[PDB]
């Protein structure tokens, strides 16, 4: 359990700075 | 403890989903 | 190992809701 919850973590880290950087590429690309 | 934090992970998923739905619906517009 | 799990949830928690606002805000140009 204590990995299945450090793996969604750092999933959900992965996916947010994703979001990000193509959020920036609409906004200024 | 544990199992607050399991449904302030979900929570989060659901929202980086939505996101990631609403990013792509401007991308196209 | 757990508080730091806690509060790397808070932090992305954070970047989510400024996630949000921000694709609310380039939705609206
Ligand atoms: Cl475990
Ligand atoms: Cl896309
Ligand atoms: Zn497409
Ligand atoms: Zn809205
Ligand atoms: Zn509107």
């Amino acid at each position: 359990e204590w990995e299945a919850l450090e793996k969604k973590l750092a999933a959900l880290e992965s996916k947010c700075q994703a979001l990000e950087k193509k959020l920036e590429a609409l906004e200024h690309g």
